[PDB]
């Protein structure tokens, strides 16, 4: 009646809260009970009209948001999303996620997220540029390299980051790390494109190693991936590089499934075309030869790939929120899936997580939440901030190694934390990475909040 | 693409009222360019939400949500009050700021549209808790306001005490002394008619309404006036009605109404004001002052009831409490009781149904409704006069501010009347106010490139 | 351990004892909470001021700005360039300024600043370099809505001009950041005369109330100390009103006459003091003006109070602690019935004790500086109003506003002293000291409570 | 000028160290510097209004002295103690200028604090005060302007409350303060920094004085105070094989002969966090301070005279905590090495005694601005980590601290020798810092 209905935010909130209460944490230190109703209310939200001009010279209006959620661990850090579904609820769920994700990267980065209900698809680069300019001119006053460092997300990539950076510099007359994901010649980092997907696959590497005592790797594993964006493209490429077989990709209109695995050239063509806002249907149509040989793929319109891949070992939802239903989760378990890790933010529904966790101690089915598995993107963003602040640019190998080490440490932190605060430690079984990640992030943020007087 | 925007019923009510007043006129046909403005002006230029953390008297941590909606800055810096009330959310404050744009436009002063507040509840709370909350609030807010950017003021739950605490917090954070807020204390930049402003202005507007409706043959002399609420607006509306020879037949608050038949007296309003400063109920106020409410000026307290149906024959109604406090049925009850003049002291005091009833009785039973964005604009007008006094480094006399308020209210009535007639018995002041304010704001937005 | 600050403690004790010896804390005890808050300045700024003299050598001085209280408005106060300047003196001055400004009825906070830099007998080039250095250290912390300084001892129109230029060069803004500005770049017309004219207007109202309009300044002997802006224009107003100015003084000696100092003598003193001349040197340089029927006796190293015989009015207009208890007794014995400070805290506690002890018996009426000399800051506030309105008022308009401000101040002192007196003598003069202190304190304290500065 | 005895003490010490040398004769331009550098660039005093747990209004004085910024942004701690006044903070900031100069880092001089007393006060009252203080102060500091830190009465808890207040007012997350928590931008050796650095400096002192024939091995070391400086100086002395014969606090001293143990220091630290006296801590943990490692508590007395034969003395408590009589008592007790963990720990009389016995009895005195510069050095290393957006390992920071302290020792020795007439480490440190700061002031046009 008073508070507005914000279901996605409430979903993320409930996931974290139920992970924290279902543990020994409040018993061992009840002071943490004070923290939940404070950290969950954002330090600041900024909504603004974004007025711009389309190619016909008509006036267009969209809503722009920047949610600066938590700054205990550092300046606000988070991506920007341009998608017609964007509202305060979605951005609140994303920023709440981001707080504890950033806590898991071990770098000094606060939580935030922003975007607009602007729809960039099938739009000219001129219209995108005008909207980014107007948007950043509305936002510039409230961000800065020590205050709030946005980046990309759905609908926001290198092109959009470039337009935004230029607009910011024209308004504020500063050249600094006000954004991450910048171009390599004007302050970018080398592994930032690959970061999220590579990090997800590294995290699943460590998962597999722990689950099989080093007896299995990504070697010969069937991997079902959703989405076809930055996360999905580079997760697929790393799975291919590590000897797995990528059996699926998807987008907003359908899925593509193969049985022998998607090839790297196919991912490259998909990436190039997705830059041009092509559907997977249109790309399998445009490159008939490339998607028809021994590496042919079947395009299934209107369907998510989880049920359409048969036996599968690993599942990497890498598209959007709530893209794995309870039904799809049960189907994955029945199809032999033993590793599910979100490259997307809150990719799994509450029901999917219930299924995965209920199959954990019995079928060895191991689920890792996005705030742990996909934190490589913000991790390498923070590394870009480090390079910018140091006025240096690191090599490919240096950033990749730091990314690998950050992902592995995050896995170990999830595992050991889940063990430390488990109510009944079922030995010969796998501890909850969900609970582990949520509790580790919460403890770090809450300790810092106490220290700084944000809670008492 | 579906159901993205959050549910904001109060904002949509204000929006629909203004839009339907603008569409049902010759305005879009005579100049269709105005059609471009509705979807731009209706999206606020800027909104700021912030956590307000404070400490209660036990040393416990309390958390509330704070908002400042800076809606439109075409005609001047953002101008609007602050509301501390447990119902506060983005929707209510958006409706209030959207209203405020065109209200401020009707005052003829250079004032943009805005509004703010928090779901903090000050009722029965110590002045220490109020002070701590105001400090935390203003510390989160100051960075975004200024005497040339955004000049907040009071509203429900925010009066002189809260404005003072907020001003102190602002001065400590920003190290400047200026008209960053209106409704300030007289010794540190306030104006003399600002407390009285809203109710006095409502009564002045209804003065001009009655004069036009009766060709100067009737005044407030001997009129039965039903007022709701017992706050700043209602108190001073009642006092002005008394001074003008009317009989105030009712007041109310969140728990019940009080009704009289000889009229409420000025001493009764003074006692109610003093007691409401300490968060007393009207029930408790008639209990605590038995002598004052029992003679020929006795009052009956009706718990849980609004005064509209409980007053018998009534000539004028001044809802001066909150939004949506006059139902369609209560509007019919007023019409049946002979009510011919209705002017909102509160913001959006009438439901859409009540406005439909009054307008449907306009040409036939001569029932004349005036919306809040016209009638209660005296408060923000005298706020702007406070801003002018601050900018000039002067303080005006009682009569100077009272006269400027009077002329602004009368000019507002004349503008509503002429505009209602120009784009169409008694003309609809609802349409008049909405269209006049809309035209002024939209011309300024066109001139400044906010719309093209 | 608190540092020794005698001048500040003097002003503090004066105000505190005026408020305690009244019905005030009985009528509203909440005010007791305000004394230990308001008496600690909101902010103090100390800074090194490095400059270059005419030989091209580096000189170093201390610069201060004490921003004491901002409840009633932005910090308002003058700047003093004098070698005795330290934090203690400026704290007393800014503390004074709080309640003085409160009495002017304008929106003005309390503050004061300056430097131990000594401008006497120094070239205009050295003064310009020092003003530039000083204002560049200070500008970051002042502004037309934050802190509006002006002149004082050692700082006049020339120094205000250099300061305004340096500020405009650093901050790139043209606004009322200072008062006492030149007429062509944002100044006001009565500001030079303001303090002395207002002091004499206050004594006008004093005489009127004390004698039921039967006496005026007509035919009164008036002893003035000092020879600066306050003293010059107080003397000119006394002359214009038909009185006889029997003395002036400076840091080296006094000048005494028996027919009264003339306006032309005052003009010459002003012109020569602009060039840092002593009274000895000015009576030597203009022998023609100081030798006829208007001859003058120069007494080196002496204050004029004991050296004038019978005198009716005394206007100390030079510096702090310039009337000792002995000089107060001498003035009482010489028949003085009106004493009003043109300088800030001109009288020692002993002198005030003498005057107050003779109030109800000999009708001897003392008015403190925070009431009597508030005309200067009042017209400075009017300069701020003119700048804010982008208008400049006529001579007569500002002079009239000054007169009404001074009269309002006297009436407030009188009525406030009577309202809260525990002397309760039907007959007798009420304490203007207590009146001014209590009225100013009440206004400032109410504002502090409203704004949450005290709770 | 107002009476400022502590500032004048520090000023006179530095000036007499510089004048009693060949410096002004070799290059007389330095004569212009003393009356400039000794006047602080800027001082900010402000009322700090706060609210106690009873809801009553409390008022205190807050100061920030930004003394000299030639070598970098102002760097200095914050002291909450009822004795705080402008004189004390001026003495500390004047010291800090040349201390920072000796650390070889880009750090100006400054110091601040309040007469607020944190003793026996609830964490809520401390948080409210820190909030009021930092909200009054933030406008004048910044990661490139003035980076405060802790001192007496201000530790990790207070640094946390202050950092929160600053971030809430200025909306920036950066290295505006040092001594921050490890999880929000802190450094790994910062707690240990000052005492560890003092002990490393005395390592090099002993080494130079005996040509490497002696170390801290088997030496009697008398420590005063029981705060951060004293705690970690004691821990480093223990780790290096010395015997800690004493500690002290504001109420009395504790003395033993078998050496203070690490567990005892840990308990003292935990209890001092709750504002317990040494009397109360030896009472509350009788087992830990009465067994084979028992300790004798002498109330109201400084430990220097109550420890018998002693080799090293580390005053680690406050200013003017070693009198001339106590200096003679230490010399007679066989002390040959004295290094101040506190700022201006020794009185003029104690320093005169030590220097007068230097060339004859080989007693070596090192001033605090050289010996205790490890704390501000690791503060600067925290600043470097923040600016780089990195956090270093324990070993990395410990090694950088060690090398900085050793470099400072060599600079003291070499500079004392270059301009003299065992060399005086006092004059060495003072002259090295003065030369660096003065050259920088000349270059930037602060002196001409
Ligand atoms: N980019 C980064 O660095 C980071 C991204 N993430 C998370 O990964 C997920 C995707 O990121 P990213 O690769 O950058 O996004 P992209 O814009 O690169 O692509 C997103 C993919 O998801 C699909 N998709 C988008 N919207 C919907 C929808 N409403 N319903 C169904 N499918 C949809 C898109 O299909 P189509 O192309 O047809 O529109 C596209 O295939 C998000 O949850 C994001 O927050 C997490 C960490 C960092
Ligand atoms: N103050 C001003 O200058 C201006 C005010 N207004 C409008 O006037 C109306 C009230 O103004 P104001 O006098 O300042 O407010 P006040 O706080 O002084 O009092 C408001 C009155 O309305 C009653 N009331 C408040 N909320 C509710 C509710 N949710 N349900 C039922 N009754 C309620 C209150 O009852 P109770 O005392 O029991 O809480 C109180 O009597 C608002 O619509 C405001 O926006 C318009 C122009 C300017
Ligand atoms: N100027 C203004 O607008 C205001 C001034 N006042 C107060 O009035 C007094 C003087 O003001 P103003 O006329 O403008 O100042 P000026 O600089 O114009 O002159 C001050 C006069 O007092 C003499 N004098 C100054 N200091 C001392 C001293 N320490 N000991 C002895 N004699 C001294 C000077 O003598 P000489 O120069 O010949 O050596 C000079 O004649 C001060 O107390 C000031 O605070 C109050 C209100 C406003
Ligand atoms: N902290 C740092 O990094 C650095 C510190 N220093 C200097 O070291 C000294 C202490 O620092 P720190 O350890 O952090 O402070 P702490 O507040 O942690 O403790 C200081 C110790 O000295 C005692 N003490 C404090 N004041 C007095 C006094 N007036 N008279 C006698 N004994 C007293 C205290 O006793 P009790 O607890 O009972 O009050 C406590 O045992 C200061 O002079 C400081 O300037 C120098 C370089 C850096
Ligand atoms: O790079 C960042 O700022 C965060 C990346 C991102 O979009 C996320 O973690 O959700
Ligand atoms: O600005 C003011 O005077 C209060 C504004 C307000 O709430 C109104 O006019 O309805
Ligand atoms: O003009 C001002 O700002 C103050 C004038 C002055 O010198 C004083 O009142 O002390
Ligand atoms: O460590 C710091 O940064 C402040 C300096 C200090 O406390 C000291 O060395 O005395």
């Amino acid at each position: 009646m008073v508070l507005p209905h914000e279901p996605e935010f409430q979903q993320a909130y409930d996931e974290l809260v139920s992970a924290v209460e279902d543990s020994t944490l409040f018993k061992e230190e009840p002071q943490y009970k004070k923290v939940i109703p404070v950290v969950s209310i954002p330090e600041r939200i900024i909504q603004f009209r974004v007025t711009w001009e389309n190619d016909k010279g008509e006036i267009e209006v969209n809503n722009g948001f920047r949610v600066q959620y938590n700054s205990a661990l550092g300046p606000y850090k988070g991506g920007l999303r341009f998608h017609p579904t964007v509202n305060l609820s979605i951005l609140k769920f994303l920023g709440f996620e981001q707080i504890f994700k950033n806590a898991l990267t071990g770098l000094s980065m606060g939580g935030g997220k922003g975007g607009s209900d602007f729809n960039p698809k099938n739009r000219s680069d001129n219209e995108i540029r005008r909207f980014c300019v107007s948007f950043m001119r509305q936002l510039a006053r409230y961000i800065g390299p020590d205050t709030d460092v946005p980046a990309g997300d759905i609908g926001v990539g290198g092109r959009e980051v470039g337009f935004l950076f230029g607009a910011y510099k024209q308004m504020r007359n500063n050249w600094a790390g006000v954004l991450t994901g910048k171009g390599l010649t004007w302050g970018g980092s080398l592994i930032r494109p690959e970061a999220t997907g590579y990090g997800c696959v590294y995290y699943v590497e460590k998962m597999i190693e722990k689950a099989t005592n080093g007896k299995e790797t990504f070697k010969g594993k069937r991997v079902a991936i959703s989405g076809s964006g930055n996360v999905a493209q580079y997760a697929a490429l790393k799975v291919i590089e590590l000897g797995g077989t990528v059996v699926s990709l998807s987008d907003s209109k359908g899925s593509i499934i193969s049985k022998n695995g998607i090839t790297a050239d196919q991912v490259y063509a998909i990436a190039a075309a997705k830059l041009k806002f092509k559907s997977l249907e249109e790309i399998v149509a445009d490159s008939v030869q490339l998607f028809s040989g021994d590496h042919s793929v079947e395009y299934l319109a209107g369907v998510r790939p989880w049920t359409k891949v048969g036996q599968v070992d690993v599942a990497l939802p890498s598209a959007t929120q709530n893209e794995v239903s309870g039904e799809e989760a049960k189907a994955l378990v029945d199809a032999g899936c033993k590793f599910i890790a979100e490259g997307s933010n809150m990719g799994s529904t509450k029901e999917a997580i219930e299924v995965f966790e209920a199959n954990r101690d019995s079928n060895g089915v191991w689920y890792a939440p996005g705030k742990a598995a996909n934190c490589g993107g913000v991790a390498v963003s923070g590394l870009e901030m480090a390079q910018n602040s140091q006025r240096v640019q690191w090599t490919n190998e240096e950033v990749d190694a730091k990314l690998k080490e950050i992902m592995y440490t995050c896995f170990e932190n999830c595992y050991k934390t889940a063990q430390k605060y488990s109510i009944e430690k079922n030995e010969n079984g796998l501890p909850s990475l969900l609970k582990g990640a949520n509790i580790a992030g919460f403890i770090k943020v809450a300790d810092a909040m106490f220290d700084q007087g944000d809670v008492f």
